[PDB]
């Protein structure tokens, strides 16, 4: 297959649900998941950004780092990176061919054997990271924890950023139910770094670490961000933990939640470094954070005209954006919102000058309004060329804009 056919092959896999199928596949690929080192990252929100920064910091320190994240923003290849370089097209072709050949051998021994799409990609990623002999692979959990396709590893450190109800449809009706799923990535004697979890989620974690004997480092208990403020399109902040303070770090990320994610990232990188006796300096941490750009999440992509893209997709997500925009902009702005209810909107229209409401590009249109983001963008630029434009409401919308404007 060529590159186009290969990506198509990946997206063709079924939906079907222990880890027996993926473990069968990984066994045929020589159990790459049992070799090397891992950092395992979960949480309802912030797992991606934390994983990205952990990788940037460890890369600055001189490690070769695999990073497995979802979704992609510009191109599929981005889901599997080494030192923030997406898997090359030709390399993807050959890796797909290898895992395909393995799958096919298995289907000879057991006629109706198969795996899901996420199972296949995960297996491939574990195999590729081992082939290239990365020092460590930072692994973002797809959903939950315990039963996720990624959960076939013993990491050096586990991370639980936050527990909220966003994925309740799949993980349970209570915080306690969801927290139990996430706590499944906590392993015997392996340290766990968390956010300041809500009481029901903390109680689950407390009980888990009692059983595993894990060291638990908790945001706002064992580490914190005592100082933080806006500085350009980003934040200047101070990190504090058991060892003291790292002063006036800078990150090109806006949003209060990102302080927590970045503190979580710092504490994790430090834990990893300690557990593996690897040197990690304040300057390594400083350099890594400076590069910890996170595409399509409150990201300025053009100066003149001034264009910003964002993936906020829930009431609280929009509340957090509104307060951010208010801090970042004193002048009137255009907001282009495409969401998949009448809340999160209403809040927008009662906050900004021009609000346009559009469809999410890959979704059916369900029953001010424009037919496309492109039409809304063109209108604003024609009418008021110098008015900044923020496009929000959906990570998928934000990706489509980024592909068109930056590609």
């Amino acid at each position: 297959m060529n590159y186009t056919e290969t990506v198509a092959y990946i997206h063709s896999f079924p939906r079907l649900a222990d880890h027996r199928r993926i473990l069968t596949l990984l066994h045929a690929l020589g159990n790459p998941q049992q070799q090397g080192r891992y950092i395992h990252v979960t949480g309802t929100n912030g797992k991606g950004s934390a994983a990205n920064a952990i990788a940037h910091v460890l890369e600055a320190s001189g490690l070769t780092v695999g990073l497995y994240t979802a979704p992609f923003i510009m191109r599929f290849n981005e889901r599997i990176m080494i030192d923030h370089e997406p898997i090359p097209d030709a390399a993807l072709v050959n890796a797909v061919a290898f895992v395909r050949a393995a799958l096919e051998r298995l289907q000879q021994q057991q006629a109706d054997f198969n795996v899901t799409e996420f199972e296949f990609i995960t297996a491939l990623g574990y195999w590729y990271f081992r082939q290239r002999q990365v020092d460590v692979a930072v692994i973002e959990v797809g959903i939950g924890g315990d039963t996720d396709s990624t959960n076939v590893i013993t990491p050096v450190v586990s991370v639980l950023t936050e527990v909220a109800l966003d994925h309740q449809k799949l993980l349970g009706h209570t915080i306690t139910a969801i927290a139990k799923h996430k706590a499944g990535i906590i392993k015997r004697g392996i340290p766990v770094v968390t956010g300041n979890l809500v009481p029901d989620a903390a109680a689950v974690v407390a009980a888990k670490v009692a059983t595993t004997g894990s060291q638990w480092l908790r945001f706002d208990r064992d580490f914190s961000v005592p100082k933080a403020k806006l500085h350009g399109w980003g934040q200047r902040f101070t990190y504090e933990d058991q060892d003291g303070r790292i002063s006036d770090l800078e990150v090109p990320l806006v949003g209060d939640y990102q302080q927590r994610n970045m503190a979580i990232a710092i504490q994790t990188a430090k834990v990893y470094a300690k557990q593996t006796e690897w040197p990690l300096t304040p300057q390594n941490i400083r350099q890594g954070l400076a590069a910890s750009h996170w595409p399509a999440r409150l990201e300025k992509i053009s100066d003149t005209p001034l264009i910003v893209i964002d993936g906020a997709h829930n009431p609280d997500g929009i509340n957090g954006l509104i307060t951010a925009l208010k801090q970042l902009f004193s002048q009137p702005i255009t907001v282009i919102a495409g969401i998949l209810y009448a809340a999160m909107a209403d809040r927008l229209t009662a906050a900004f000058s021009t609000v346009y409401l559009v469809p999410v590009p890959g979704t059916p249109r369900a029953l001010r309004l424009k037919d496309s983001w492109q039409e809304a963008l063109a209108a604003s630029l024609n009418d008021v060329p110098d008015q900044p434009i923020v496009i929000t409401g959906s990570l998928y919308l934000a990706s489509a804009v980024r592909q068109t404007l930056l590609g």
